[PDB]
RNA sequence: AAAGAGUUUGAUCAUGGCUCAGAUUGAACGCUGGCGGCAGGCCUAACAAUGCAAGUCAGCGGAUAAAGGGAGCUUGCUCCUGGAU
């Protein structure tokens, strides 16, 4: 995935006998622009060397997103903890109305109608999870009932 | 014909409040002074100086007593055929 995308970076730290030592968390989306989408998380002591263990793992734990084209399938909502969304299709001439840790996600899958919306937490990281598991759980014509519609 | 940020912790996730960016207004108020058009203008408390509703002459009575036509004096003058308007 070639259009990698950083979300939050977060201080975090640790007591020990002598103090607080420090760990710094980035939280990075990658994408492909065609339905292609992983999510990663990593742990350095320097913030550049975090967001690169971020993008290293994301580029493993990819998902093959079954989109419309340009838009959603239909409207969805998924939640992963306290965090919940909404997601939709817009018509043609919207863009990316979401917004936040949504609005990565739903940009490096190659979406550009959403129309998204997040209640519950906004914390980005569950965020992340909640638009992910909308993503994945998708299917356009893989209903198994043996139909045409 | 539909976007979220900030802030409880040594750090976390959650619950939850506050704060903010936004659009509006019969607006006030702080800073200046170019214009035009179209609007809008006592949201508050009442007491009021001084200047806007009246037309129809088809109803009498007043006024004019036409200029005119005279008359008397003679163009000063009053009554008149009529007496207007």
């Amino acid at each position: 995935g070639y259009i990698e995308k950083l979300v939050q970076v977060n201080r975090v730290a640790k007591t020990v006998k002598g103090g607080r030592i420090f760990a710094f968390t980035a939280l990075t989306v990658v994408g492909d622009g065609k339905g292609r989408v992983g999510f990663g998380r990593g742990k350095a002591r320097e913030v550049p060397a975090a967001i690169q263990k971020a993008m290293e793992a994301a580029r493993r734990n990819m998902i093959q997103v079954d989109l419309n084209g340009t838009t959603l399938q239909y409207p969805t909502k998924s939640a992963h903890g306290a965090s919940k969304v909404y997601m939709q299709p817009a018509s043609e001439g919207t863009g990316i109305i979401a917004g936040g840790a949504m609005r990565a996600v739903l940009e490096v899958a190659g979406v550009q109608n959403v129309l998204a919306k997040c209640y519950g937490s906004t914390n980005p990281v569950n965020v992340v999870y909640a638009t992910f598991k909308g993503l994945k759980n998708m299917q356009p014509e893989a209903v198994a009932a043996k139909r045409g519609k």
